[PDB]
């Protein structure tokens, strides 16, 4: 098993469908990565994450090092060991769960405990990493504010590449960390081409293991979103893996496919899971709608998840209105599964050239 | 498969250990039910439950005639396949459930939902039994508020037997439930031996598949209820199972079955694993205490659970102290399993004439 090595399979158009090897795990891409905040994958155990199909999981540097403690972890033997998952994690450098979730330089970020004072710079972030045992490590950046004024986007841009040179530094440095794990690098530069351009160089000029495209999801609709994807994706490193940040809503997600994204994470799964939407192939829908207090149908009809197979929508219509852990439970793991399901259906088309024709099928029921 | 069969394998003192054959399936006792008050135990999934090695789980009339509803659970095919369990399920009448969590009278009781008015009688308790799909039918009777004085428990358990008849007469008249379910009575009377007879002859009088012992577990100490069982459970037909409702703690399970016990039913594994305690060999644990924060060692050293061969305390400890739902599925299933090797563990000595010693041997480690 080597360190990192993503190689392109199949593609059509601007999308790619390859594995990504790593010592812990191969991941299949594109790929999607439940996430992972607070050490676990809320209401589901590790086995059942990788039962429906996840190859990889999205950890927090920020949670972290805030509950339990990245020196914590470490000192009980890495973050693999303590929540049971022994396949790859990828784990944020924490430049946007400060800023969301204050006081800002050069230097990094110092923030309130809002559950202390703690400090959070690149070399910081990149050895918290470490301590957690990550196998993907991502630049400590400085997300920009959505909307974005031109000065504020280039100034935050150019920032972030600074501290990608710091991030690219402190993981080389560290024996260990650079020849175990691998280092993403993540373009800025809002939904501004030109700034996107300079950052995709500045990326490149560096060397990154791969690349994300930061900045998004963080308030902007679809159709921009995916106007700045057209321009910005083209911009990395073809034989590199490409990583949006955040993304997760289903058509969302086949959109950025088709703009040669290869990786995804995003909450909606569980957060809205344990809201009680369910994502079906027909469009999401609220089990605690009462319209499903007797229906004995499953969440979906074809989906073919462990809570399809056994419980009704009314069944989980009760858990979900009564407060249950159980609902939590079910909800999540078949959100999750359709997830991976769809992340199927996507590598699959791909690789027999029919990917456009399944976009359009997909849109066309879904809507 | 009979309707119902108990047959005892062996004995020691007053302790007995056997079967009860079912429709559904077979019961080892002494036997622990787990709670299932909204048509779920707690943050486990059936399978679960099943894991661990329960044979058989408590539902409720009073819970569910409120949510989701008898009417509607046996529209949907009944309790067993609206949660998915398909083994035998035990039904507390509600006799308790409602003085518990309202105007009395002869003919029932009425109540405001703690969530609309309702009426609960001997015939409705029985009838939705039977719309739930209940293997083991509750009589339906009036608990005593603790403590009780002579006149009131007389009363109290008066009425009981009155209703007991009642509840003997709407199971028998019903085909379909007499022919595939079993009728259990409870023994009521206070902590009054004169009244406890009374109560027996009354039961036996008219005959039931199995005997109750009701009126503990509700707020008297150990050593009164100890003394209670000993003179109530000898009144009890012999070749019946002997059921006390509503007690779990470790200790009062051996205890009991000391006494002549078969059944168990408590809230404790599950309530108070959500809670962060968990149960060990050598005595209970609050995994929330600081002491656990970097401790590597499972929740039981013996253990064998799931939950004790894959995780730490210090994950648990976490988990619990972050709000996350993984700790109460983790502490919960820790706790019944718990619970289930130690009903293993009686009737494993029982069988083999060793039981006195093992309580022994209990009680020495655990306190
Ligand atoms: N480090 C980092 N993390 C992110 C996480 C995000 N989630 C949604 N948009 C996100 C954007 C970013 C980003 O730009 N940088
Ligand atoms: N029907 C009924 N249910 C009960 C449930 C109990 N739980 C703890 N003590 C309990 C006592 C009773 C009782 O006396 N009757
Ligand atoms: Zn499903
Ligand atoms: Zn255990």
């Amino acid at each position: 098993r080597p360190r990192f090595s993503f190689s392109i399979a199949a593609r059509e158009g601007k999308a790619r469908t390859g594995t990504i090897e790593m010592k812990r795990g191969v991941i299949r891409t594109p790929a999607f990565m439940p996430v992972g905040t607070a050490a676990t994958v809320k209401a589901l155990k590790p086995e059942t994450v990788r039962a429906t199909g996840a190859d990889i999981i999205l950890g927090n540097t920020y949670h972290l090092m805030l509950r339990p403690g990245a020196e914590r972890i470490a000192k009980l033997g890495g973050l693999h060991s303590f929540m049971g998952w022994d396949r790859p994690i990828l784990t944020d450098s924490g430049g946007y769960q400060v800023m969301s979730l204050t006081k800002q330089s050069e230097e990094g970020v110092t923030f309130k405990s809002h559950l202390s004072r703690h400090m959070l710079s690149p070399e910081r972030s990149i050895e918290i990493q470490h301590l957690l045992g990550s196998d993907i490590v991502m630049a400590f950046d400085e997300c920009t504010p959505y909307p974005a004024t031109p000065s504020r986007a280039a100034s935050s841009m150019e920032r972030s590449m600074r501290w990608a040179k710091r991030s690219r530094d402190a993981f080389d440095s560290r024996k260990e960390q650079a020849e175990n794990a691998a280092l993403f690098g993540i373009q800025q530069g809002s939904v501004f081409e030109n700034l996107r351009q300079q950052s995709a160089d500045a990326l490149a000029e560096i060397g990154f293991d791969g690349y994300a495209v930061g900045g998004l999801a963080v308030g902007e609709g679809q159709d921009e979103m995916f106007r700045v994807l057209d321009f910005s994706v083209p911009m990395l490193p073809d034989d590199k893996p490409h990583y949006l940040m955040g993304v997760g809503k289903p058509d969302d997600i086949v959109g950025a496919v088709e703009r040669g994204i290869d990786m995804f994470d995003c909450v909606l799964p569980t957060r809205s899971g344990r809201n009680g939407q369910a994502f079906t192939w027909d469009g999401p829908i609220n089990i605690r709608n009462a319209r499903f207090s007797e229906d004995l149908k499953p969440l979906d009809s074809e989906c073919h998840c462990a809570v399809c197979q056994k419980w009704s929508r009314a069944y989980i219509h009760h858990l979900i209105r009564a407060g249950e852990i159980l609902g939590a439970m079910l909800m999540t793991e078949h959100n999750i599964a359709f997830y991976q399901q769809l992340m199927q259906k996507i590598r699959d088309s791909i690789s027999e050239g029919r990917f456009s024709q399944f976009a359009q099928d997909f849109r066309a029921r879904y809507f």
